[PDB]
């Protein structure tokens, strides 16, 4: 966390070497400002020079044109001053606005690559939220410092200098104090008032609790006449709380009254100085004129520096934590090298596969089977056995442990990350929507999916009647700040998003877990409609639902059980037999 | 809605004619403004002798004195003039604060002293927003109307005849199209950057909204590969926020442009005017400098007129808001001269009451009845009946339509409701704590309520052993934003509240709906304890909880339908009989 080394990070963010129109937009940023505090330090000096022809006009008899144009080269001075200003920020608010859109897209393009034990150590909001205050923070910090602190200290030093030039000493340390003196009580009135803000804060916030809760428990302070005790309760805090904000303003008015007397102070000392030099001879009477000037518009833009130093501390550290998200690695990655997932026979095999989702507790343990291609298997077992996981190890969520998974005789840890996301389709036990139309998110499946796969999706999974039945049809907005769905229409909705995927290999992660048995004996024949022609996986809890499957494998402690067809296994009368009965007298419970 | 009437029924609540510091504070607070804009004014006067009293030497040769003098006198009045402003914000801070703080104060207790149906008719959260809303949007109002309108007004007013004296009417008519156009474009392009700003502002909630959906849908971007999808999802989001952002920053530079424009372009012709006029003679050199610092003081403040509409406006809206919820009227009001209840023998009779909530539905019908004081009493009936509204009549939440309620002989419509809510206790259905301690809530019950009786009602209503369990004992923070309770222990918080009210007539308004059985047969004991001495009156809805009572009078419709002890209503084996067998049944169930 310094400020070299990330705003050095940084640099190549605002300075691409690769858009032309943005190096040209950033140099003729630096180029508006050099040439506006140029302006605004020339002007007063042709200020000096029209006084001076104005009063020494024994010599110089049209003093109607020199004292002319030189006071409307001062007016005009004055306006392209603010012009340069203004142009300064028009030009340069889309360099920060796209410097920083392009740190956000970044940071959410290494988000989305990272890994999925990432989001399961923090939350989301909190992501969200720190990516939100990051680009805020940055954008009013970059702002603030490129255009306050450098045009401030470049006309400070000039003012120096050109005090330095055409005076004596005096006048330079006498300048040096006075900023030195005001940005320092500055500093620490404003620290005085930020701590007295904060208590004002949270008595206001107690103030209106107490007042909406004396308000929502109306019925029992009417129960007991309390009417006299809650308004002198609310009177109560309410008083304190304008005790607080009063000592607020009290805090503000010191800080201008401090300010108001070291600048007149100043002034008056600058001041009392150049009429004794011109009383000796030395100075016109300009140079009044031109320090008068000078100090009522130098002491205007210094008061922001302690709130600079906040604003830009706080930027570091936005800056720092998305740079800690750029520079956090992926767990699992690609091997390099990695050849493409091909399949002509889609075969899997679980080789010895060796899993936990933390390294204190090995969930599985001695899987090794082969699912053959084209035909129904089925997975099952108890709680504690742990099926769930089959579908995110399948996924390439989590590498295993030890033991191997392949997909057609080939690894699936050593082949391109997208093409096995490719050949693959799930069903999850919740089924999520984003919040857009319901078209979008049948068409989600493909990235360039097509309306006839959408509707051929819609007919296949049975709810072409449901949307036909919807106002807005394909373009109804659904969801959250939608209209909400049932789980079997969700459900539908997943079917028709894996059909318009269409893989080879789907699987059904306790598809109808959620579901009643309505919906479920509804959804059955539509997931034996999928079951068509591919290789089809099914993990379920309610053995009936999965008792048509051609195999059975029954897990237990990471280990494969039980192997073999239903009539296999209620004829050997073991622990599914004993689970089907349980899961009878269960249901006829 | 009119701001004649509006800000004229405001005026005794700035203005009160009671407290003498309140009217001292205001008008020192005028006095302040008048002085401050009357030095401001003053200073540049002086600045003006000083520089003619430096350049015509020749007929004054102290010219150190005077030019030193003047020079003195025009630094200290500008440090007078910030100094006077600071103090009229220090002595009218207050003021602003007791005003918006008796106003707020007033519509307090005129809301708590309101009926109950406007507590139903509307919501608790939406007037508690808008008296937060009406405060906040009144200190602000006030705060600008009297301290930017008036100031800036007599400032303006002010430099017009000061330069209607010692110039001509060129400048008069040149400075006031200078402020009038300056205003107009003001106006124009702040009500054009309001609207940018709109659209920029919805526009970023569309991005964030997108980014937060797509980081909490993870796991589904990860089962299709959508993350270059998301990925230029966000990046449009985010660019369209960004090119809504740069047009809300040209609109703003185009205001500050137009705004130096036009003051550049005053400045430049009134030098000229006046150089020309120093050159035919007419004019002095101090003029020069005397117009150029009356401008760039004058054209500051001017900024602010097309908010202060808008916040005049806000503020006029929600001061009618609070003036029309004092005028808002109580339905249910004591009568003149109303005679305190008086209680020697606490006996309860409805005569022929009729009532229903709305005048479209009667639910109250034809009860006529007498309760004996000391008795046990008991209520019930079906959920149609309406039993539920009995303690809303009793407690004269609601005067009956026809009928009369009498306690002890006496027309508790015509007796102060003090006095009828102190001799009445009541025990509701649902309990509700206030975020506070538990020893406050027990002590709730009276104003003055002691210690000693607290613990006499804990110990009576048995939850001391609950108060001895605690870790702060009875100073507990309990309640929301504290250590949630327990229905059971709600209940016997709402014992102890009643026993420390100590009434001659308590009331349980289904006091055992909502807990279990165990805490039901547990508090029934505890109720009894309670009854010993009291008029008791119990309506329930478990018949066997109510099993015990001196007599059970059971409503249907609003009749007394059936009336007499358990032991003959279960030999009349009639409805009681029926319900019984039927809550006998649905137990067994």
């Amino acid at each position: 966390h310094d400020g070299w080394q990330t705003l050095k990070r940084f640099l190549p963010y605002l300075w691409p070497a690769d858009n032309a129109v943005l190096r040209r937009r950033v140099v003729g940023a630096i180029l508006m400002v050099l040439l506006g505090k140029a302006t605004t330090l020339a002007l007063p000096f042709a200020y000096k020079k029209a006084v001076d022809a104005m009063t020494l006009g024994g010599g110089a008899q049209p003093a109607l044109t020199v004292a002319l144009a030189f006071v409307l080269a001062y007016a005009l001075g004055r306006f392209s001053g603010v012009l340069f200003d203004n142009l300064r920020n028009i030009v340069f608010e889309r360099v920060g606005q796209d410097a920083t859109r392009h740190l956000a897209e970044n940071v959410f393009a290494r988000l989305h690559k990272l890994s999925l034990r990432f989001h399961l150590a923090r939350r989301t909001g909190e992501v969200t939220k720190v990516i939100e205050r990051g680009t805020k923070s940055i954008d009013t910090m970059l702002y603030f410092l490129l255009f306050n602190i450098a045009p401030t200290v470049i006309e400070l030093t000039a003012v120096i200098v050109i005090f330095w030039l055409n005076f004596g000493l005096g006048l330079v340390t006498a300048t040096i104090l006075a900023v030195i003196a005001y940005v320092w009580t500055t500093r620490t009135i404003t620290e005085w008032r930020t701590h007295l803000r904060e208590k004002m804060n949270r008595l206001d916030g107690q103030a209106l609790a107490r007042a909406v809760d004396s308000l929502l428990n109306y019925e029992t302070v009417k129960y007991f006449g309390a009417e006299s005790r809650e308004e002198a309760r609310y009177a109560s805090a309410a008083r304190a709380y304008a005790d607080a904000a009063v000592k607020s303003e009290n805090s503000l008015g010191l800080l201008n009254i401090a300010q108001a007397l070291i600048v007149n102070l100043l002034m008056a000392g600058a001041m009392a100085w150049t009429v004794y030099g011109w009383s000796q001879g030395k100075l016109t009477v300009g140079d009044l004129v031109f320090v008068n000037t000078y100090l009522t518009q130098l002491f205007r833009p210094l008061d922001m520096l302690g709130m600079v130093y906040r604003t830009i501390r706080q930027g570091l550290i936005d800056m720092a934590e998305m740079f800690r998200l750029i520079d956090t690695h992926i767990e699992v990655a690609d091997v390099p090298n990695a050849p493409a997932l091909v399949v002509n026979r889609p075969s899997v095999t679980f080789d010895n596969v060796v899993f936990g989702y933390d390294r204190d507790r090995e969930i599985l343990h001695g899987l090794s089977f082969e699912v053959a291609a084209g035909s129904r298997v089925a997975i099952v077992g108890p709680s504690g056995a742990g099926k769930s996981t089959i579908a995110r190890l399948l996924f390439r969520f989590y590498d295993p442990w030890e033991g191997r998974i392949l997909i057609d005789g080939q690894d699936i840890a050593h082949v391109t990350q997208t093409s096995l996301r490719a050949a693959l389709g799930i069903v999850p036990q919740d089924s999520v929507l984003f919040n857009d139309t319901i078209g979008y998110n049948i068409a989600y499946g493909r990235d360039g999916a097509s309306r006839a796969e959408v509707d051929a999706a819609a007919k296949g999974a049975a709810i072409a009647d449901f949307i036909a039945r919807l106002p807005q049809g394909y373009d109804t907005e659904v969801g959250e700040r939608g209209l909400k769905l049932s789980g079997g229409e969700k459900q539908r909705v997943a079917i028709a998003r894996t059909l318009v995927k269409n893989p080879p290999i789907l699987l059904f992660d306790e598809a109808t877990s959620a579901l009643d048995t309505r919906t479920e004996q509804d959804i059955l024949s539509t997931m034996r409609a999928v079951a068509s022609h591919r290789t089809t996986i099914s993990i379920a809890h309610r053995l009936s639902t999965i008792a048509d499957s051609d195999t059975i494998l029954v897990l237990d402690q990471g280990r494969l059980a039980e192997q073999g067809s239903h009539l296999d296994l209620l004829r050997r009368d073991g622990l599914y037999a004993e689970m089907w009965a349980r899961q009878a007298a269960e249901s006829a419970e």
